[PDB]
């Protein structure tokens, strides 16, 4: 029997709205192997299911933090810094694209939402990790989600796969630069769960239903199975692995036709 | 013989400021073949620059637009229309990154820096495709410009490595939306060149000396052979192909150590 | 206009069994452009087959030589020799497995088939290029076939998937070991031509590709427009391959 | 806190032939979560090499197989169905290129070197994967080493760059395959370690890798045993890269 053991360890979730999110299902893995766990979330309105939350995990430090706003960002570290004085595990659960640019066309998308989006979804990446810098210690790591339209047209995905492009190249540059630290930065790529960032976009049923009857394992993954694979990453099981996009997909993204 | 015949065909031809840049090269070899091309410029204190590459084309219209301006766009594609009637190819050549962000590191690149890197290098070409549009014939289509640094770490390229790969993801959105229409988009990856942008990359110099050393052909590519290769796609003889990243740099993308 | 004249190129041109052959396609772009093609087939009682080709190409010369057999590639080679002095162009068009390996499934494929797939569909480039070396002049060029499948999971393809993806890696190192003569090497990924309506319905073009479009691609890939470009696998296929999912 | 209890699970690891090796390193770890080992070997004449690894493992089970032979397989499956009752998971380590395929060129290979090469080195998977199938439980599942020459050529990597193409591609169309019985397919690409099977690449690797130093068999056992275990049950027909970041790079430092 083998074990993960991250007593001492200090982690950082960004991106919890319900016991859905797949930020959630990190947080829980963390903190059944040992670690302590602070959340962030987006705004004032999410406190309550954010409290319902730190209760479900047994205890956790909440945080609250809009990453379009970098004085929030540089209130969230000087909170972690003494709360925590170092920092091992940073998770990046966060993304957006406005609704009126996930339905339709992407050559119809407006200057306004296809910026906002990119800002959200990857250069959040860009600002947290400079803040975390001086607080990771020497095994400590960063990790994102992702999905697979970065890669192929998914209809209806639109700025989204666009966004998740530029997060993949963000995570490439960034282990880069963190590694001679010994910090390491790698990605998630998930296949579809049932979540609210999810079910708000309009092909979702459709690539759920199609992914089950098309994926080798011939089923959806589980908000489990993303934790799982975030725990792991972030151990030091996973120590020589920096740089890479690891796909929990049912094998979804190796299938043709 | 084979001959390639494009009278009668029209071409717009965007981001172009110097004789040594691929842009360049491809308006060339678009009007070697045949075809009518119309040159952007930026500001209007650039229009003795513009006038000098007309000319040193053979011949040009010239029309003044900031891609970051809507209401711009929308004049400059009112006078193509008044000009042409309708389009047949358009030639994406914009790049652009603040130098801050070009110094020193990725994990160091500004909000507002990141942000404008991303809307003048990336954006644009969802912005001229759209207008594009309704112009753009039966037979037409797109061409972009990229490189290596999307996909692989190259030190220094920074903010331009992301949004080279916000620009290819968005490539496949477009060959899947304006494809019905008959129109066809692709993306040129070409190796160093001595260009004036080049200039601004402080990671371009040693890059140009390990291809020349490592490469399979043991040299640089001209910016002649770039421009052969977007002629090739723009053409009737690339009829089949579209939503592709093609590269062009004496094989050294293929290469491991 | 662009013209592109290959007057004075010799050409070799291998795999091509019917007028529908993408090898037959690229070798017809190659003669209006202006150069001299040799056509290897597989055996004498295929001769009559190989000299309709030459007929309906308006002329080219041919070679007997099964691409297992190194004696029978060393021969075809010296007479290349013989016949153009060296080489310019060399297609290659091979492709096949065992019908028992293409019915049902990879995992049940039998040792004896799998290792004949590999050698005629993969080995056999590798075979050609070392033969073609001493030939092949400066700027010269080989070009093969691919499929998707290399890529990604295409039930019942099996075990060609797997000679294809052999195939690509070949040419990487192919472009390595004869670049220093500068001599280049590529692939192009072919969609399906008549030779369904499906991939009409999800691919871009809302259509099927045609073998012109292929001939096109070969000929561009082959030509001096092509100087900068090796090492490389293009796709030819309407824009199928970049759909994350079905229409 | 959390645990991976392997106990009462089956495992076969193929192509092991000494210690400081990653298809051991992957052995020591499913033993350390408390699976039970069975290991092969080549021909007779390799006994001792072989009961000196079981010893190492702290106990396996040892099966004679050369991976040519469609008969010798048949045996030794038998023998592991008799011995077992039926199989959780399968390391492929096998590995293997003629001496005269790896002096010199690619473009040099002769026919017979080539196709045996390829035949030891990735036929073998199909060959073990379809006879591992109807011992093989729901949950169970199949691993196997690779490197980045399959992907970017590396010079005197020669035969075992094309081996590797083949083996990935062969990865991905079982995992598709297995995929009803619950049973899942992968592969890990590690960077170079000190090992007798290697025989300043070691040197140009750690000034250029993100982290700035080689990896341990070590790490390369922890990954097989996170793909082979219930932690990774979403995952199939996957190349994961276990190199201190260094195939990310687009340039040498
Ligand atoms: N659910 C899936 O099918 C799936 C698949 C692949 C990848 N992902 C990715 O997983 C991550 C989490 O998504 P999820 O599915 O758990 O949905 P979710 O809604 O539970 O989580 C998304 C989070 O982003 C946060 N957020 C949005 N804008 C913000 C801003 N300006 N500042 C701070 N926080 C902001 C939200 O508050 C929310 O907590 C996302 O990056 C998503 O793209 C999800
Ligand atoms: N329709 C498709 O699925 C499609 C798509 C992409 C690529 N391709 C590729 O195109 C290439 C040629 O196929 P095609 O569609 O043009 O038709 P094709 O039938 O002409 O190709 C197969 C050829 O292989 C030759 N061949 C087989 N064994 C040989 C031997 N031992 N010695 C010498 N020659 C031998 C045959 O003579 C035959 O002409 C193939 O490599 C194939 O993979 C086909
Ligand atoms: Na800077
Ligand atoms: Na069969
Ligand atoms: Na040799």
């Amino acid at each position: 029997m083998l074990t993960v053991d991250l007593s001492g360890k200090k982690a950082l979730v960004m991106g919890v709205t319900n016991q859905r999110s797949l930020g959630f299902a990190i947080a829980a893995k963390l903190k059944e192997a040992g670690a302590e766990v602070a959340l962030s979330y987006q705004a004032e309105r999410l406190r309550p299911e954010a409290e319902k939350l730190a209760e479900a995990l047994g205890g956790a430090l909440l945080f609250r933090a809009d990453v379009t706003q970098d004085e929030e960002l540089d209130a969230l570290f000087a909170g972690v810094k003494e709360a925590f004085g170092g920092l091992d595990y940073l998770v990046h659960a966060i993304a957006f694209a406005p609704r009126e640019a996930m339905e339709g066309r992407y050559i119809d998308t407006r200057r306004q939402d296809w910026l906002l989006a990119l800002e959200v979804s990857a250069y959040s990446l860009v600002a947290v990790a400079r803040r975390a810098e001086p607080l990771l210690r020497e095994g400590g790591g960063i990790v994102t989600l992702t999905y697979y339209a970065s890669e192929k047209v998914v209809p209806k995905y639109n700025v989204m796969a666009i966004a998740k492009a530029a997060l993949e190249a963000s995570v490439r540059y960034l282990a880069y630069e963190l590694g001679p630290k010994g910090v390491r930065v790698n990605a998630i790529s998930a296949g579809p769960v049932r979540t609210v960032a999810a079910r708000s976009i309009p092909g979702f049923t459709k690539m759920y239903d199609r992914v089950a009857q098309t994926a080798p394992l011939r089923r959806n993954i589980t908000q489990e199975e993303v934790g799982n694979l975030g725990l792991f990453l972030l151990s030091p099981l996973a120590s020589g692995i920096t740089g890479e996009v690891v796909y929990v997909d049912a094998g979804y993204h190796i299938m043709g036709m």
